């Protein structure tokens, strides 16, 4: 039974945004002060809204991996909220930007790694995301990331002309979010204009290898652009890599 009764949630401070309304920090007092995210719903007063708003939490319950975050439980009458796992660090994007000069490689390379290894796993699961990009990303921990819950410059040239969506799309969208990571959270093709990001691609023009990336790991992200959906790694090839440029980043 998912059903949390209101009465063991203290709603806490405002701490971002998302499609259905405000999300708020807050505890959860259960048989005692766990720190959890309060995901709130503007119009869900409406049982259209609240019955999309609610399938997201039962999208996440088929999920269970430690860089994934968990639901903890729903309230279904109004205010409907859905109480989540706090990733207190908040998104990744602004913590890349905030922390651009204070992040050492290994930590950048680590949160590659650690979000190959949930990719990898929802694959496994035969789940295709979609939507792989840094800022459907939150930090847990300076050494901890996890994915939570048309975008042409993080997309697939199979998925951009015939609408193609497979784990091997999810690849190619995953190598622009490593390239963001290393980046400090800069968004791919700034002034480019989304329908001339294709005819560069077409061109065989590729994002450029980022100041102070290892050629190791740029050459990687480089096989998830191959053009051709067969030649990109598979997500389990992309973790064993991301394994050993970790290690021998550790190593110095
Ligand atoms: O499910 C969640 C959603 N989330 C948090 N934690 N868990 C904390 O950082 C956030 C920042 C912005 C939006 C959502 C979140």
């Amino acid at each position: 039974d998912y059903e949390i009764q209101r009465e063991r949630i203290e709603l806490g401070r405002c701490i971002g945004e998302g499609q259905f309304g405000d999300v708020h920090q807050g505890i959860y007092m259960s048989p005692p002060a766990l720190a959890v995210a309060i995901k709130t719903c503007k119009n869900c007063t409406s049982d259209s809204v609240r019955e999309k708003f609610l399938q997201e939490a039962l999208t996440m319950r088929q999920f269970d991996h430690p860089h994934i975050v968990k639901l903890i439980g729903v309230i279904t009458e109004n205010p409907v909220w859905i109480i989540m796992e706090l990733c207190t660090l908040g998104e990744l994007r602004s913590f890349l930007q905030v922390r651009k000069y204070s992040l050492d490689l290994a930590s950048l390379i680590l949160y590659a790694y650690q979000l190959s290894t949930a990719l990898a796993y929802l694959e496994s699961k035969r789940f295709v995301h979609r939507d792989i990009a840094a800022r459907n990303v939150l930090v847990s921990s300076n050494d901890c990331v996890k994915l939570g819950d048309l975008p042409i410059k993080w997309m697939a040239p199979e998925s951009i002309n015939f609408r193609r969506f497979t784990s091997a799309s999810d690849v190619w969208m995953f190598g622009v979010c490593m390239w963001e990571i290393l980046m400090h959270g800069v968004k791919p093709f700034q002034g480019v204009k989304n329908n001339d990001v294709i005819g560069r691609i077409e061109n065989g023009e590729r994002l450029p290898m980022p100041p102070n990336c290892p050629p190791t790991l740029y050459s990687l992200m480089t096989k998830c652009w191959a053009y051709d959906p067969s030649r990109r790694p598979r997500f389990t090839e992309l973790k064993a890599q991301l394994s050993t440029i970790l290690e021998e980043e550790k190593a110095q």
